[PDB]
């Protein structure tokens, strides 16, 4: 509560902004000219305020657009059907209930398509609007004024919500994707160091977050294309997709770290005295990889180009040293007596797996640098000092 | 559309059930005994059906409970504050709009906790009810008479929805958990066979679904605790948690299959002619593993206990034969000339990784059998024919 608000003060301004918009609309309702008609449906502007206030600008715009589409299409259909029903003078309510059944069937079937799972909020407003408009206009006609009057209040509430959200300490979604990339870049290096240290002893959140955030970064990329230029991101079509390409290149590397972590939890393990022979070569690779990943993260954070010096020299040298060391002592991994128990042989063979997975990670490192170079070319990154 | 319906005929009955409930409510609203007030709020009963109709019984029962909690607490608070406001006679609107501000702030702050992410639908009902009751009773008193009528309409709509859902071809969430476990059991075996065949060539959906459905198996289990006894599951407290334990035991095995699939996409790979030496031993393990997993899935499906014979004899024998074969021809994995380039050495060493991962999978198989035995003990499974 108090602790969570203290740690993140972004969540205490949003609640106050929502309260401020609600207070504004409440005052505008309470202090108004005594017009008898609207006081029976003036409660709609505050429900619109409650329903259309979202955390980010891009989400607000995109979901308001979808809700408006649904409302307007449902209203058009309801008006058309109500106009048509008059022909069947003897059976008007029968026709209305038969239209309600069919529309409810169709609207419920079309929302169960798996590819429309993220738009379930826009299929509810369609059915609500159709049913409300059809049932509320049956008596005494009055179909076309039970729509304009209740749509103008919705417009007013949406305008108030948009103004308050957009003109007072706004939160953007592109700066959230920009920060998420940097966080993943640091988590992966922490995980790698932890795994190597744990194996060499006499880790999970990092690669888990680096391998389980594809949908978060895609929702964030779908919210960031609605927002206008601001701050450092001065351009009409900012390439938000190259960030996702870099994230995928990094996740491909994180898979190997996940396999290395799985190596520790294995039922079959190698003796300690055999592990201790390769300590320094195994540790140097992890040190160099962590340094490279942190350097790439810092360069991404400040929007800077790569320098002239090669970044993969040291880790490649360490990997070649590791290969030479493995070649020199390969007689500890296999047994030559049987050349032409089983648990001991499996334990002896289980160390080559760890070494080969480390070498595979080092080999995979280069796609990330290629993707970073492409992204820094697409967006105008500053020349390094 | 039509293809989706023909593939899955369960989605054509849900859509007709919703339509039928809507039609019933519409008929009751269109053929009602003339009433002065009730006729102006009849529409409140046809939107409840839209809002509370869910795919499964338990979800409908868990979410209606929470929605009722939110609505009742909001109504109580609104009535209390309306009674309280009378003391400040000079400034009534100011007090009302200040309590609106405070309630909006607190309700927005309490829903941003990370542990209340799945209950966002109940924090909206609270604010909507509070604001509606406060704003609708300001003129002409009438605070305790605008609640009972609309809550009777809400109750009627919810009752119609519940009756239609529970008395016409219901869908249960425990038969969905029970089906999901069997599906994972078959997907994993298909993935394993595909991976082995692909590596020996001269796989993704299986382990992907077996490793990414933990939340589905927890949501279905939280829905299935509300449902009364029915069909084969005759008991007051059915052990739905042993299914989750078995699923986790299977996921621990699926991790190594994912690693084996990853070994195929590596940058460093071994020559084909050297792989071909171990073909039969590599294929026998996959065949036996697939057969065992399919046997376990079939026995889970029919709710039957394991027989007296040991199910892990053949796979253990195949693993031992593979280990002997590797021990006999170990000189193709290392190079002894250097005993005291790197690309070819890494390629040669990359095959021991595959063999060791296969042996680790065989080693991990036994916890799944332990979990199955425990589950078949906890629930009364039929003795084998
Ligand atoms: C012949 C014709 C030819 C064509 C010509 C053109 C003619 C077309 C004319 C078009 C005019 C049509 C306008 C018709 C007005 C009728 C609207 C009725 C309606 O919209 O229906 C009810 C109504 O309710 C009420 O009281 C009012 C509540 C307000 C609704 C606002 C919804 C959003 C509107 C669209 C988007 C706006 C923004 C657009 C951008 C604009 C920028 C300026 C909906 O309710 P709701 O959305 O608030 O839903 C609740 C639910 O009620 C809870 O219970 C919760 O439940 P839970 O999920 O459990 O938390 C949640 O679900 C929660 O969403
Ligand atoms: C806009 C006015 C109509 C609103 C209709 C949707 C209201 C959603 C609230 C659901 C409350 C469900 C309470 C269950 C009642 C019960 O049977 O005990
Ligand atoms: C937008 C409309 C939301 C639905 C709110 C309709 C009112 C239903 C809830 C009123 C229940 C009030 C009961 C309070 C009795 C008490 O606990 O003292």
């Amino acid at each position: 509560a108090w602790e969570m608000g203290v740690s993140d003060p972004r969540k205490i301004v949003f609640s106050a902004k929502i309260g401020l918009a609600l207070t504004i609309v409440a005052l505008l309702i309470f202090y108004q000219e005594p017009n008898p008609d609207l006081s029976r449906y003036s409660v709609w502007a505050i429900l619109t305020v409650v329903v259309v206030f979202e955390f980010t600008i891009g989400a607000t715009l995109s979901k308001g657009f979808n809700r408006a589409l649904g409302t307007l299409s449902a209203g058009g259909l309801a008006l058309g059907m109500a106009e048509l029903s008059t022909l069947f003078g003897d059976w008007e309510e029968i026709f209305c209930t038969l239209s309600i059944f069919c529309i409810g069937f169709l609207a419920t079937f079309m929302k169960l398509y798996p590819s429309m799972k993220a738009y379930e909020y826009g299929f509810r407003v369609f059915l609500l609007t159709y049913c409300y408009i059809l049932i509320s206009g049956f008596r005494t006609g009055q179909f076309i004024e039970v729509a304009i009057s209740r749509f103008l209040l919705i417009a007013l509430g949406a305008g108030v919500s948009l103004g308050v959200n957009m003109f007072i300490y706004p939160i953007w979604a592109g700066e959230d994707l920009h920060n998420l990339v940097v966080k993943n870049f640091m988590n992966v290096a922490t995980s790698l160091e932890g795994c190597v240290n744990g194996y060499l002893r006499c880790v999970y959140k990092g690669y888990r977050s680096a391998v389980e955030s594809t949908s978060q970064e895609e929702s964030l990329m779908s919210f960031a294309i609605w927002e206008p230029p601001h701050g450092p991101y001065k351009s009409f079509n900012y390439p938000w997709k190259n960030y996702v390409k870099l994230s995928g290149a990094l996740k491909h590397c994180a898979f190997t770290v996940m396999a290395l972590h799985g190596c520790i939890l294995s039922e079959i393990q190698a003796p300690e005295e055999r592990r201790q022979v390769f300590r320094q070569e195994l540790q140097r690779v992890g040190v160099e990889g962590a340094k490279l990943l942190r350097e790439l993260g810092e360069k991404v954070k400040k929007m800077e180009k790569l320098g002239p010096v090669d970044l993969l020299f040291e880790v490649h040298l360490a990997a070649e040293e590791l290969q030479h060391k493995i070649d020199k002592k390969s007689y500890l991994l296999v047994n030559s007596e049987c050349w032409e128990k089983t648990y001991e042989s499996a334990s002896a063979l289980s160390l080559a797996t760890f070494a080969s997975l480390l070498i595979e990670f080092v080999a995979r490192l280069q796609n990330v640098v290629d993707a970073f170079k492409e992204l820094s070319q697409k967006a105008n990154f500053k020349e390094p000092e």
